[PDB]
């Protein structure tokens, strides 16, 4: 609930994500979910359903990036140290893309996070992402 | 150079969701591809402070690697990302444009592998190293 | 049969030999190897602490050999890339299992993802992604 | 000198590494060079002599790991947190493989390192590597 508002305030600070119309769907002590509307991130004909892979990447980087608020009691923006995204299969067209990330380790200066993109069930994610973030 | 530059530029223009970043193609040829992200377009926090958002540089570098496929493909096509890693060596300097360079280092029948880096002043001490793989559709 | 191929491949790997790695199962859906903990000890053997480097070998080997799940006949596919991330330490005094499944196959590249775990696959020690060259 | 003999001692205590016959070629404040003799890497026909990816993974993981001695005053083993390896091209047979690495960021609990593997010419790397390591 407070995380919900902090997550939203992180997000609204991001211009490129404004264009993409990302919204926060949920924010627990369990992690963070964001939503990418397919219509804001089309490559080519909007008639066809096709979401730019680069939008999904932004979604994931941002989800990891913001999920840091589930473990930082205060609000800060943690610069990126490392990021890997690996796509398992292409997105379905005409379907919103969700991202989930979840901090799995926290040290004095670094936060490690892991998540995935999916559409229907989290069971067969579009892609996996792992990132480390500096707090300094 | 020119034909590959024209292609790279047309390619970039299709990426509408990030056109807000003001990304430009500086150079393209058989040996690789250079894009630029103007810093004013990616500030996080106060515009007075000139700090570039990390997620902007991801886009720059995802986009750079993707488009560098033009350097090896005979025909224009847009190649979906399969895998990307970006590893930041050191923080970007504030109030300075960020450049991305990439070069394809392996081409198979359906996959192109590419390596590059972000930097600001000179390529010598890059901000971040990047490797990605792309699907020839 | 697929299983026999997995084992042949593993036996070629003359340098893992020290680790006592075995193939636990192998079907179309993927591959499970095993690292017995007595073969990867750091420090006092009575302390049963598994060396991280052994697990990295385990995961690398599992990915590299998982290519038998999709390849018609025996072939050793060179590494193109490896991504390994550790979620938490291994528990002492327990074997480590490695699982991997090919999730994409192109004419000359095979992409596999896997993880390492001890009791249940539930919360793996580590995640690994890899691509390998074929033909 | 003192780094060199500390690097050698870190490496003597690894078993798999001794079967590979890994040695410390060079070590200073700059970073760490390890050697992998080709004979110990061969998979298959020894005359054909194809060097196994796995032996190079061990090489780099170990090089990255031990390079921490350049930045740690006292002896300690730092477990791998994450590793990335990307081959530019296959190793040549019948040539030893050298692994270099150098810490580029040090944090209270994390050391980040980067390096590469090569044979004759350090400017033609067969592979690139970055890893993060924990100090306990
Ligand atoms: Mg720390
Ligand atoms: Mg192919």
């Amino acid at each position: 609930n407070p995380l919900l508002e902090r997550a939203r305030r992180f997000l609204s600070a991001l211009r490129h994500c404004q264009v993409l119309g990302l919204t926060v769907e949920a924010a627990d002590e369990k992690g963070l979910t964001l939503r990418l509307p397919y219509s804001q991130a089309i490559i080519g004909n909007p008639e066809s359903g096709v979401v730019h892979g680069g939008a999904i990447t932004t979604l994931m980087d941002t989800t990891c990036g913001i999920s840091t608020v589930c473990v930082l009691p205060d609000f800060e923006i943690c610069p990126t140290l490392d990021l890997r995204i690996d796509y398992m299969h292409p997105a379905e067209p005409h379907k919103d893309v969700y991202g989930f990330a979840e901090c799995y380790r926290v040290t004095p200066n670094v936060i490690f996070t892991r998540g995935f993109a999916y559409q229907d069930d989290p069971g067969q994610p579009i892609a996996h992402v792992v990132g480390a973030f500096m707090r300094m």
